[PDB]
């Protein structure tokens, strides 16, 4: 077959019921995640080839960067609650991996302030039980599915993208192969 289990994707032994259609996991500490976001624009190119009626979800993980890692998972819950993902993703990646100006929760907060979210609004969000459950959702989803590595994408709680088995000679061709694989898995 042109698409083969173990080649562009793997199958979960232990399928996850009720799982989001396209579920992606990342960390702001994750170097391939940086690439996926700023150079390859994976999420965006997947969206463009997905049918419609299909929801895309993106969650942060705790297992990188210790204490700061958990703060970043809370901050991403804040971002999801406020709908400001698009405004903080780049400054968070660059503040962690490029400029290395993110070293504490207060530094994460600065990124939001500078992106124009108001202090009061951010801190109320940070402390809110709606953010608490959004943190739980991120954790449970990762727990449900094995997760010890990022970047990761899972389709319909059954299939996991295997970018190692795709060619990287041309970044453009890598991305299309990836997105086309998601489309294929989505129609499966």
């Amino acid at each position: 077959a042109q698409y083969e289990d173990g080649k562009q994707y793997t199958t979960l032994e232990k399928p996850v019921a009720g799982a989001p259609q396209v579920l992606e996991f990342f960390s702001f500490f994750c170097p391939h995640c940086y690439q996926f976001e700023e150079v390859l624009h994976i999420s965006d190119n997947v969206k463009k080839k997905l049918p419609e009626g299909v929801k895309m979800t993106k969650y942060h993980v705790n297992f990188m960067g210790g204490d700061l890692g958990k703060d970043l998972t809370q901050a991403w819950a804040v971002a999801m609650a406020l709908g400001v993902e698009d405004k903080v993703t780049v400054p968070l990646f660059e503040g962690v991996q490029k400029t290395q100006t993110i070293r504490s929760a207060s530094d994460i907060r600065d990124v939001f302030i500078n992106a124009g979210i108001k202090g009061e609004e951010y801190d109320a969000a940070w402390n809110s039980f709606v953010v608490k459950s959004l943190v739980a959702q991120q954790e449970k989803a990762a727990a449900d599915v094995q997760l010890r590595g990022v970047p990761a994408m899972f389709v319909n709680g059954k299939y996991q993208l295997n970018p190692q088995g795709m060619d990287t000679s041309n970044m453009d061709v890598f991305v299309q192969q990836y997105a086309d694989t998601v489309k294929y898995l989505s129609e499966k």
